[PDB]
C-alpha cells in the first residue's frame, strides 16, 4: 500500500516490491503494478522506476490523458493489438504509426493537432511490398481459385497475404503510363503434390497471370485490422498558426483498415492552391479497407485518394469541402521506372461534395469495377465527376453548379453509364460523354448549354431542360475521335423558350444518319427541333420514327370526297436544300374507319405550312389525303408524328 | 456519511461504497455540485476520480444527471432506469449512451419534453453587404459588422419565399453555414463557407447574417425513453428528443414509446424526434411505438439531414418535413436535402411517409408503408424524388402529391393493394418510371406528365386514369410508353374522365401491351360529344391472329385476324382501328399500292369470337398477285 | 489484500465489511457475500463463509474469468456485457440471453473444440407450449387479433406467435410448409367476452377459423447485439478444428450481429457438409447480420428459415461456402412445419466460390430483395429464385459456372432491374421456367444472353454471346409459353452470336414474341436462329427495329412513277422450316407534291448474293406509284 501525489514522486521510490499496491494522484493517476521484468517504457502505460517498472494496472483501452508526451504514445502504438482513446489534445512532433491488430478512438475533444514547424504525415499504417518473387509454376486464368508454384519455393501461411504481378497491362482504363498487373490475395488452403504447391486463395484472380508475362508472387507485409474512429486532425484556426501536415492518413500494404467518422482539416490555407499529394486520407494497395462517415476541410489534393491495387474500397456518408476531388482513384507516373496495380470494385456511396477545385469525384485512367451511386457534387471549379477508366457506373448520383460539366468523361475514355443520374445548371454540359461514347440512361439535364454532348451509344429515357443551345449535342471532344451509332428513345426533349432539341457538329464530321430517333417527347419545336452547324452540303437526317413535335392539330377524322381530303393539322416539314438543315416531313399515320366498295390506297400529298407574317399560324397548315381510287368516300382517321 | 464529515484534508485518500461508488478527491476548487461527479462537504468538495465516460449509476438523483449534462463535453452511460422530473439539456461535444438495461422514464406528474438539444437563434443580424446569389462560396458584411470565427456558424436570412413547394404560409428562406475563411479588405469583410448557398441572398430582399449559438457534436447512443406498460401507468411526455440549432446531432438505434396510449387518437406536436434548424444531424436504427404526432420531424432550415432504418408503428407519420404557421408572424427555414433510407411504417394514422409544402431535394429511398389510414406516401412539396419504395393497403392512395404540387418522381416504386389507387398525383402531374400497381381501384390517377415503363394488374376500373383533383386544374400532355396493362379480367387500360374535361388528344400511347382488353381498352365517362382519341403507336391488344401472310387474288385478299375497331359515334367511347402493318413478300410487275379496306367483326352469341374477324387488303392494281405480310397493333 | 486467487479464495474469515484487492492476473477489487450467487469465476467466486463479487461498473472482461465454463455460466443469464478480450477455447455451446451484448476486440477469440463439433453460439428463445383459437377470422392487413377473454393472457412488449393450416404462399412450397408470424403485442382490451389484441405490425395472411387460426406465446430472447464476433481462426484444418452452426438463433428478436469473422466449419475448398452454417436465423424477428466475413463454411452463410421477419444482411464477404446467403424451406418428411422468410434484404454483400448459388432461396419465403450484390465464381449459379417475384436490384454475378442469374423448376417471374451478367458460362439470366422480367440489364459472354420462356425483356444491352442474345425457350416442353415483349434492346452483332434464338424443338410459337424499337445493327439476314421447326413459323411482330447503320435513309425522285433505290434493304422469301419469311420496313414521307402524287408502295426488293461475302450496298428495292406520272421527291427510312 504506497500513495504517491505525483509522477516524479512515484517514480522515485526505490522499496517497489511486486507484491505492493501503489496508487498515483493527478491528471493522468492510476493503479501501478511494480515488476523486475524488462517493460517497454513509455511514460504513460510503463514508467521506469528504480530495481524495475511500474505497469498502469487497466482493462479496455488506454487513455491519452495517461501520457506524459507525445513521444510515448508513439512508443505505445509502435507496438500492435493496441487501443488507445485519445481523449486529450495532443501536439504531434512526429509521424504516428499504427500497427495490426490496433484502434485508434478518439473522444469529442480529442485530436492530434500536428507540427506547425514542419509539414509532415500525421497516422500511417504501412506495410510493404515482397522484396522477392517466386514465379508461378504455371498459368493461372482470371478465374482462377488456386495459384501454384514449385514444392518450397514460398512458404505460405493460411491467413496471411500474398503479392501478384505481372507484365501484363492494367486494362481498366486507357492506362497512358503502362501501369503493370498486380492483385494481394489471402491464403486459405494448401496442399502439395507432385512438387507442385497449391495455394487456394480467398478470392479468384480478376487477370489472366501468364509465365509468357513473368507472372509472379511474393510475400508482402501488411497492416491488418487497424480502426480508426473519429480521427479529429487538426483544428479551425490552423491558418493563422501557420499548421499544416502533408498526408493525413496514408495507408500501404493494409487490410481491413476501418476509418469511421473524424475530421481532417487544414493542410492548405482556406481556399488556396492545391497541393501536390497532400491527400487527407490515402489508400495505397489496401484490401477490405473503408471510410465511412469522415468530413474534409481545406485539403491541397484529394479527400480520399485510392491506388494501387487496392481491392474492395469503400467510402460512405464522407462531406468534403474546399478539396481538390473529394474522392479520386489514382494511376501512377511510370517516369522513374516500373509501377504496378490498378484498384478493383470500389464503390463510392452517398458522399457529399462542395467547392472542389478541380473534378467532384474522379478516376485517373486505370481502375476496373467502379460504381458511384447517390453522390452528389456542388459548385465543382471542374467537373461534378470525372470518368478517366473506362465503363464507370453512376447510379443516382446527382451534379449542381459545376463550371463545366455535371458529369464527363475524357480524352480516349470508353462509355461511362449513367442511370437516373441529374445534373442542374451546370455551365457547359448535364453530361459530356463525347471523348468515347456514353450510356445515358433515365438521367436529367437542366440549365446548361447542352443537356447532353455525346459522340455515340444511347440516350434512353430521361427529360432535359432549359439547355440554352439544344438538349442533346451530337459531337466530339476532337474530329479525329470516331463518331458511332447513336440511339435517342424515349426522350422528353420539350421546346421550353429555349434550345433545340438535337444539335448537330457537321464541324467535326458528325453523320446525322448514325443517330436514330425514336418516340422522343420534342412538343413544341416545330421547324427548330434540329440545329446543324458545319455542314457543306445538306446532310442526310437520322432515322426517325413515332417523334413527338406538336400537341394540337394532331389527330382527327377525314371524309373523303371523289378520292381527296383537305386536313387542317399542325403537319411540318422543310423542304429547302440550306445545309445547315435537313429535308423532313410529318409522319402521318393513316387508319380507315369506314368501307366503301371505293375504298383505294391511300397517301399523303399536298403539305401546305402557313407563313402568315409577322406570326405564322400552324393550325392553317394542311395537308391532303388522296386515295387510288378517284371515287373513294372513305372516313380516314389521321395522326401526326415526327 | 461521506458528505456530513467534518474534516477532509487534501492528502486524505478518499471512497465512497455502495456498489455504485468509488474513489475521490478531495479540493477546495470551485466545482460544480452534481452528486455524481461532484460533491460540496464541508471545506470545499469531493472530485470522483476517473477517465473515460460516467455512469448514471454514479449519481444520487436525476436532478445530478442533469447537472452532469449541463455542460459541454460530458460522456454519460445510463446504465440504470432513471426516472426524470425535468428536461435533460445536452451540450456541445457530448454523447448520450444507454446500455442494455438504461432507460428513461418520462415524469408522471406533468407531461413535459424529455432530452432537448438546444441552440439559440442569432441576437443579432447584419445586413449583407452585396448580393450573394445561388453558389456563392463566400459573404461580404462591412468590416466590423460582426467577428466571424473561424469553425463557428453563420444563419443567414432574406424575406424571399422557401420555393421548395406551394409554401402556402409564406415562410422565409434561411440556411446556416460554418465559416471555414474569413479575410476583411476595403472595408469590407470576406466569409468564406463550408458549403454554398442555395438560394439568391439579395439586398433587396434585405439579406442579412447573424452568429447563433450551435449546440454541436452531439451522440445519442440507443436511446430508451418510456417503456411498454407506460400507459397503465399513465406515464407520456410530449416530445421525446427536440433539437432546435444543432449541428452534427447523431441518433443511434434506441426505441421512442408512448406519448399516447396505443391505438388512440393523435396529439398535435407530440412527435418522437423533432430536428429544427439542423444541420449534418441523423437518426439512424430507431424504434417508434405509440407516438401522438410525428416519429421524426424536421423543419426549418435542416440541412443535410438523413433518417435511415427507422420502425415506426402506431404513430401519426413516420417522418415529417413540416411547414411554420406564420400565423403570429414571420418564420423562415425550409428542409434542405432530405434522405429517408431502407425505413418501415406500419399502421399510420396519416401518411406513412410524408411531407408539409416547403422542403426542397427530397428523396426517400426503399422505404415501405403498410396499412396506412391514409396515403403511404404525400408529397406536398414539389418534385420530392421516390426510388424503388413500396406502399402497401394504404386506406387511400399508395402514393400521392396533394392540392398544387407539382411532379412528383417515381422510380421502380411498388403498390400493392392500396384501396383508391397505386399513385395519385393528378393535382399536378406525375412522372411515373417504371412503378407498378396492383389491386386499387387505378393504378395511376394523372392529369399530366408520363408513365413510362412499369406494370400495372388487378385495378377494378382502370390501370391509368387520366383525371384531376379538380377540374380547374389544367391537364397538361401525358405520355403513355412502354407499359404493360394487360387485361386480367378485372379493369380497362386507361380511363378518360370527360367529366373534369379531360382531352384524350393531350394522351398519346406507344409501345404499351393492352393484350386481352378488346374492344374495352378505354373506359370514358362524363363526355356529351364523342371525344377524338389519344395518339396511338404500336400498342399490342391481341396475342392471336395478329400476324401473318395473305396471297392477293385480282389485287384482293380477305384476311381472317385480331383486327378491331369502334365505328360508332357514342359519346363515352372512341372511334378508332387497328394500326395494321402491310410488307410485301414478292414481287410481280402487277405488284400496287396497298390498303386495309372492310374490317368485320363477329358477334356470335354468348361470346364473340373474334379470330372470325377479318379485313381485306386492296391493291390499287387490280392485277396485283402479291404475297402480302400483315401485323395488327393498336 | 491478496495477489493469486488460491489465495484470495482459501481466505477462511471474510466478512461483509472488508475491502478486498487482487493483484496480478484477473485483479481488481472484490466485496464478500453470503447469499447465494452463481459461481462464475470471474466475476463471482465462492469462499470460505459464501461468495466474492466483483466491483466493476461497464463491461466485464473475459480476462477476468479463469475459464469458459465461467464463461458460459455468467451470460447463462440476461443483461449480461461481456467484453471478449482473450482467445477463448470451447468445449460447450455459449448461450446468450435477453438485452445481451458480447464484443470482441481484435484479438478476443472463441476457438471451437477440437474434440467435438458442436454449435459455438446459441440464442434460443421457444415456441409455444399452447395455443388458443382466434375467436373470430382475421384478414390479411389487421391491426388486432381477438380471442375469447381468459383464453390467454397478452401482456404489453411480449410476444405472440400464430399459425395456421393455411399453406406458406411465396413460391411453389413443395413441402407443403403452413404459415405462421411472430408479433408484438401493443395494446390489449377486452369486451363482451372478447380480448383484442393490438399488435405492432399488421398480419401478412389471412388467419381464418376455417385453417384451424391459432396463437401462442413464444419464449423470445431478445435484443442481443454481437460485435466483432470472431469464431476459429486461420490453420484451424490442420488441428482439425471445426464446428457445426456458428450462431444459432432460433426464436429471437433484435439480434444484431456486426462484422466479426467466422471460418472452418469444413476443410478449405471441401465437400459441402449439410446444415454447418455459419448463422442461422430461424423464427427470428428484426434481426440483422452487418458486415461479418466467411471462409470455409461448409453450408450457408447466413441461413434464414421459419417465420422470419424484416431481416436485412448487409456488407458481408463470403468466401468458399454453399451459399453465401440462402433462404430455406424446412422439410416436412417427418411431420408439420411452419412459417416462411417474409420481408428480406440482402445489401451490398459479395460471394466467392461458392460451391451452389452464390445467393438463393428454397421454395417459400415472400418480399426477398437483393441489392447491390456480387456474385464471383459460382460452382453453380450467381443468384437462385425458388420462391416467387424475388426483386434483383443492380446486381452483378461474373463467371458463373452456369447462369448468372436464375429461377427453377415451377418458378414464377424474378424481376431483374439493370442486373449485370459478365462471362457466365451458359446464361446471364435463366428465367425460362415461369417468365422472368429483366429490365435494363446486361449480359455479356454467354452461350445465351437470357433463356426465357415469356415475360418482358426490355432495355438493356447484350453482346459476346456465342449462340444469341435471347434465346426463347422453356426449361421442359411442358411449361407454358406465355407472351413476350422484347422492347428496346441492344442486341447488336460483334462477330458473335444471332439476336434471338426461337426454339422449336420445346414447342416456341414465335408469333408470341413480340420485337419493338431495338438495336440489332449488324446481324444482316442472320438476326434469328431456329431450330426445331418441321414447318416455317409465322414470325414475331417486328416494329422499327434497327437491323444496319449504313444505305438506311435517303431520298430517291420518282420517274414515272417509279425509282429503283440502293440501300441496305432486307429480307428471307425462302421456305426452309427453321426460318423466317420477312423483309424490313420501309418508311416513305413525301417531300415534293406534284400533282401527279399517287399512293406508294415498296416492290422488287433485290439483294446482293456475291461468293463468299455479299456486299449489301449493292441490295436496292423500288418506290412505285398508284399514279404512272408521279414524279415525288420520297423520304425512305429502312427499318426492321
Amino acid at each position: 500500500e504506497r500513495v504517491f501525489s505525483d509522477l516524479a514522486s512515484m517514480v522515485a521510490y526505490p522499496n517497489f516490491q511486486v507484491q505492493d499496491k501503489i496508487t498515483l494522484l493527478g491528471s493522468a493517476g492510476g493503479d501501478f503494478t511494480f515488476t523486475t521484468t524488462a517493460s517497454v517504457v513509455d511514460n504513460g502505460t510503463v514508467f521506469a522506476v528504480p530495481g524495475g517498472y511500474l505497469l498502469r494496472k487497466f482493462v479496455g483501452p488506454a487513455y491519452s490523458s495517461w501520457f506524459s508526451n507525445w513521444t510515448g504514445i508513439v512508443t505505445f502504438m509502435s507496438a500492435p493489438n493496441r487501443h488507445l482513446v485519445v481523449d486529450t489534445v495532443l501536439q504531434a512532433t512526429s509521424v504516428l504509426n499504427i500497427k495490426s491488430n490496433s484502434t485508434l478512438e478518439f473522444t469529442d475533444t480529442g485530436r492530434i493537432l500536428p507540427d506547425a514547424a514542419v509539414a509532415r504525415q500525421v497516422l500511417n499504417i504501412t506495410g510493404s511490398a515482397p522484396s522477392v518473387f517466386v514465379p508461378l509454376a504455371a498459368d493461372a486464368a482470371a478465374g482462377s481459385k488456386v495459384i501454384t508454384v514449385a514444392a518450397g519455393a514460398l512458404s505460405a501461411v493460411k491467413g496471411t497475404y500474398l503479392y501478384l504481378r505481372s507484365n501484363k497491362l492494367c486494362d481498366g482504363g486507357p492506362n497512358t503510363y503502362g501501369v503493370k498487373i498486380s492483385q494481394i490475395r489471402k491464403v486459405v488452403g494448401v496442399s502439395t503434390s507432385g512438387g507442385v504447391t497449391s495455394i487456394r486463395l480467398d478470392k479468384t484472380l480478376h487477370y489472366n497471370y501468364y509465365l509468357s508475362d513473368a507472372a509472379e508472387v511474393g510475400i508482402p507485409t501488411m497492416v491488418e485490422n487497424v480502426t480508426l474512429v473519429s480521427p479529429y486532425i487538426n483544428e479551425f484556426g490552423y491558418d493563422d498558426l501557420n499548421r499544416f501536415f502533408t498526408i493525413g492518413i496514408s495507408a500501404n500494404f493494409a487490410a481491413d483498415l476501418h476509418i469511421q467518422d473524424g475530421v481532417i482539416i487544414g493542410n492548405k490555407r482556406p481556399g488556396a492552391s492545391d497541393i501536390e499529394g497532400r491527400s487527407a486520407i490515402k489508400f495505397n494497395n489496401c484490401v477490405d479497407s473503408t471510410v465511412k462517415g469522415t468530413c474534409f476541410y481545406n485539403i491541397g489534393w484529394y479527400g480520399v485518394e485510392v491506388l494501387g491495387c487496392s481491392e474492395d474500397t469503400e467510402v460512405h456518408d464522407i462531406h468534403a469541402m474546399d478539396v481538390r476531388h473529394a474522392i479520386s482513384l489514382n494511376w501512377q507516373s511510370t517516369a522513374d521506372g516500373d509501377k504496378w496495380g490498378e484498384p478493383i470494385e470500389f464503390l463510392g456511396v452517398n458522399c457529399e461534395a462542395y467547392s472542389t477545385t478541380q473534378a467532384g469525384f474522379d478516376t485517373h485512367d486505370i481502375g476496373k469495377r467502379v460504381k458511384f451511386v447517390r453522390c452528389v457534387s456542388y459548385d465543382s471549379a471542374a467537373a461534378g465527376f470525372q470518368a478517366r477508366t473506362n465503363g464507370v457506373e453512376y447510379l443516382n448520383c446527382r451534379a449542381y453548379r459545376a463550371a463545366m460539366d455535371g458529369f464527363a468523361s475524357n480524352t480516349g475514355v470508353a462509355f461511362p453509364i449513367y442511370r437516373e443520374c441529374l445534373a442542374y445548371d451546370n455551365v457547359r454540359s448535364g453530361f459530356n460523354c463525347s471523348y468515347g461514347g456514353g450510356y445515358v440512361y433515365d438521367c436529367e439535364a437542366h440549365g446548361s448549354q447542352n443537356g447532353v454532348r455525346i459522340n455515340g451509344g444511347r440516350v434512353k429515357g430521361g427529360r432535359y431542360t432549359r439547355n440554352s443551345s439544344s438538349h442533346i449535342f451530337v459531337t466530339k471532344d476532337v474530329a479525329e475521335t470516331a463518331q458511332t451509332s447513336l440511339e435517342i428513345d424515349g426522350v422528353s426533349m420539350r421546346y421550353d423558350g429555349t434550345g433545340r432539341a438535337v444539335y448537330f457538329h457537321g464541324t467535326v464530321g458528325i453523320d446525322p444518319t448514325l443517330v436514330s430517333m425514336s418516340n422522343n417527347d420534342m412538343t413544341g419545336h416545330g421547324l427548330f427541333w434540329a440545329l446543324l452547324s458545319g455542314y457543306t452540303v445538306q446532310p442526310t437526317p437520322p432515322r426517325m420514327s413515332r417523334n413527338l413535335l406538336d400537341d394540337t392539330g394532331i389527330r382527327g377524322v377525314a371524309t373523303l370526297v371523289a378520292g381527296e381530303a383537305t386536313v387542317n393539322a399542325r403537319v411540318r416539314g422543310n423542304f429547302g436544300s440550306v445545309a445547315n438543315s435537313f429535308k423532313w416531313v410529318s409522319e402521318v399515320k393513316l387508319t380507315r374507319l369506314t368501307f366503301p366498295s371505293s375504298a383505294g390506297a391511300l397517301t399523303v400529298t399536298s403539305v401546305a405550312q402557313n407563313q402568315d407574317v409577322p406570326t405564322p399560324n400552324p393550325d392553317l397548315n394542311s395537308f391532303v389525303i388522296r386515295s387510288s381510287n378517284a371515287a373513294d368516300v372513305s372516313q380516314v382517321a389521321w395522326e401526326v408524328y415526327l
